[PDB]
This record gives C-alpha cells, structure tokens and sequence, in this order.
C-alpha cells in the first residue's frame, strides 16, 4: 500500500524531556542509506556499515531549558550549547535538513526507534511551527512495534540498548546521542533488514499521517 | 589581521585524482566544532582526548560528471558505479544549499580546516562553488594543518607530515576509517586537538581569506 522507498533516512533526536513536557530537539542525526545496501549487507569476517553514508547531525539550543532526567542521559544542558554557539530549531536548520533529504532518492522512509511516539510527532511539531513541509512521498518506520510484531509471529525488553546487546552480544555506544543511536539502530535494523524491509513495504506510515505533538 | 573565527569547520574531500586530471568531488565531510571546544580540549578521565560533544557533522556522497581514477577509486573505496546505484546525483544546487545552511547554522567568523587544504581541498571546493556560482560568507577564513604545523615544528625546534604520518606520530594508532571523508576529518579534528592551543594561534596570525583562494580549474560550463 505505501510507496518503495527508496532511500531509508534512519533519525534520533535528543530534546528536553517527555512529550507531555513540551520538549524542545536540542540534537538531530540522520543517517540516509540506500535500500540497496539494506537489501544486500556488507559482511567482513561481521556487520560494517554501507560506504555510500549520507550524514546529518545538528545541535540546537531548546529555548526551554533541559530536565536532569534528560541532561545526565544526554550530556547537554541549555547552557552547554549556547556555550558552542548554537541557535535553536530554526529555518537554518529547516534548510539545512531539506537540502540533505533533497540529496537522497525518492520515495524517503524515515526510521526512528518509537518514533511514532516521540521523535516523528515531534519533529512534526518543530516543522510546523516553521510551516515547513517534508516530500509528499515521504513515508515513515517505527522499529519499535516492528520489531515486537516480527517476533510475535515466531516479557523481552525492546529498548535500543536490549535489542543491540541481544542481536551482538555487546555494549552500544556512545548511547543516548543522537548520532550515537542512530548508529546503533542502523546496526539492529541491518542485522533484520529482510523482514524490516519487508515491514516497511507495507506497514510503512505517510508521514502526513503523523500529526504534531 | 585575520578575524578571530568562532567555529573551525574541519572538512575533508575525496574525489575521482590529483589535481591535474581535474578531479571532481565525490565526498565532503564536515565537523564543525566551536572555539571553546578547542581553547580547552575536554578529556575522559584516563586524560585522553575525545571529540567535542556538541558537534555538528555533515557528510554527503555524490556521483562525479567524470569517473574515478584507477588509485582513486581503490583509495576511497567509491566508484561511479557505486554512487550511481546508491541514487546520488553529482555536486548539485542540493549540495549547496545543505552546506550553506550546514554553515550557517555555525557562528562566525569560521575557519575551514583541511589537512593539504591549500594544494588540494580549498582550490577544489572552490571550483565546485563557483561553477554553482555560490560563495562561502565573506569573513570565512581557512588554515591548512600541513604547513601550520612544519612552521609549528620549525618554531618550537625527513619527517612527513602526511595526515597518517600525523595521527601515527601524535597517537601511536592506525587511523580508522582512512581514506573516506568522514573518516579523515576524524583523524585531523584528533590531530588538530593534540596541538590546539599552537592552531588557533597559528590560524588567528596566519588564516587566510578564503576570498583569497584560487580555483584547482576553471569549469567547463552550467548551469
Ligand atoms: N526516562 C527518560 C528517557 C529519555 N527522555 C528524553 C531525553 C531524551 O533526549 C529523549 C529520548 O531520546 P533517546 O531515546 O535517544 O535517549 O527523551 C526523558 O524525558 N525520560
Ligand atoms: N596518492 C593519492 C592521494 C590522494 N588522491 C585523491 C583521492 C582522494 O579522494 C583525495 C584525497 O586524498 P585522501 O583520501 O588521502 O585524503 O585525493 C589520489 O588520487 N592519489
Ligand atoms: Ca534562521
Ligand atoms: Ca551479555
Ligand atoms: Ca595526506
Ligand atoms: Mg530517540
Ligand atoms: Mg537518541
Ligand atoms: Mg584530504
Ligand atoms: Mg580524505
């Protein structure tokens, strides 16, 4: 039902708290791969990530200051990005982040772990408010219930640390940044990309569904 | 006389050869990283460097109008075909308006860094922009690591000062990721790091205009 994505945006975003807190995105990364380096994993001896990687990552000062909650897990505060120069969630980044999704082929399939919870209606919420508009192709992808679901057909934790430490018996790192956690969501959704894939060819969302926060 | 830069933007290009075959961009990364980040170098615990925690990053891959050399393209692991198949188009009007507002979202003054940047990645990318007709903000300045840290090394009195020579010198390690742009501007951003205090002296004395800086070639033509 929805459209063959061509390129898969995976995103994160760090922002100030829980939805209900009226948080504002302090950090955003996107990491663009095509659907051919899904479809066919490059393997060294081991997952490695696709050599054709489009990147984005931006800070952003939230005008409303972060809880300790979010601080600590994060390591930003308010006062550490305006420390480095960095303007809130404005056109700058708007045309920043349009240009970068202009760059990728169409059909675009964002990825976020419970995005639909969090990182879509919330970026949908900082867009609107600049009136800014994505592809009307554009489509999107929570890891999340798709990860549950695939499992369903076959108590387990679904957390982006479970699923990594499950999947590579390992630690990931540098969690709870953005560009951090995109890295690793990549990872869990490289080591399932058949059935993920598959998930999206059919599940996938349009993003004009997404409604704000 | 330069202007004190705010935000050093390390970049890194690799494109299809060397400067006479007139290359063309196949990748740009870019770390921006904010003075202060820089004036006091954060370090873990065990004291060893790690890279600033706001940093803003940009890489972006594109299809060349003409193909990789042989070296090239086993350098950097692209080849036409490849971005071709990943569905990316050349250095477009998109490129530019993703690296303007990519630096506009840093406070200037800013200073590009690129490591052969005179020889190499300022004439380059000068190209490129120019054949787009776009221009950088006119207080940018650019300060090339390689000659900055001979005359540093001169100063403060044979060894290559090739960007692994570099990184194998300051850190004792194989650099990760060689050769591809992110992963260069990794390695100059630690390198830099290593001797920030000396760099940022070195570029508020001696940081070139980038007004300054000539096109690699003239264009052929559009659009
Ligand atoms: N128990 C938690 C965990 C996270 N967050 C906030 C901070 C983070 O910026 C964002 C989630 O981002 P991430 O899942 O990547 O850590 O929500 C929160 O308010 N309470
Ligand atoms: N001996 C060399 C060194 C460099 N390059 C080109 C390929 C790279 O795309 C670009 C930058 O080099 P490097 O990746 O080493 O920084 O110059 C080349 O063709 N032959
Ligand atoms: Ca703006
Ligand atoms: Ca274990
Ligand atoms: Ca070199
Ligand atoms: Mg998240
Ligand atoms: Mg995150
Ligand atoms: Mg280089
Ligand atoms: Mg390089």
């Amino acid at each position: 039902e929805p459209p063959r994505a061509e390129t898969f945006v995976f995103l994160d975003l760090e922002a100030t708290g829980l939805p209900n807190m009226d948080p504002e995105i302090a950090e955003i990364s996107l990491f663009a791969v095509h659907r051919s380096s899904l479809e066919n994993p490059e393997r060294d001896d081991s997952l490695v990530l696709p050599r054709v990687l489009d990147k984005l990552t931006l800070c952003m000062c939230p005008e409303r200051p972060f809880t300790a909650k979010a601080s600590e897990i994060t390591g930003l505060s308010s006062e550490s990005l305006m420390h480095c120069g960095k303007a809130g969630f404005n056109g700058a980044v708007v045309r920043t982040l349009q240009g970068f999704l202009s760059r990728q082929e169409g059909p675009i399939c964002l990825v976020a772990h419970n995005g639909f919870d969090y990182d879509f209606p919330l970026l949908c919420t900082e867009l609107q408010r600049l009136g800014a508009h994505l592809p009307q192709d554009t489509v999107c992808l929570d890891t999340l219930p798709a990860l549950r679901g695939l499992d369903r057909a076959h108590r387990k934790s679904y957390s982006l640390a479970s699923l990594f430490h499950r999947y590579f018996q390992a630690e990931p790192s540098a969690a709870h940044s953005a560009e951090g956690d995109v890295h690793t969501l990549l990872l869990i959704f490289l080591h399932r990309a058949p059935e993920l894939l598959a998930w999206a060819d059919e599940q996938a969302r349009s993003w004009a569904h997404i409604e704000p926060m």
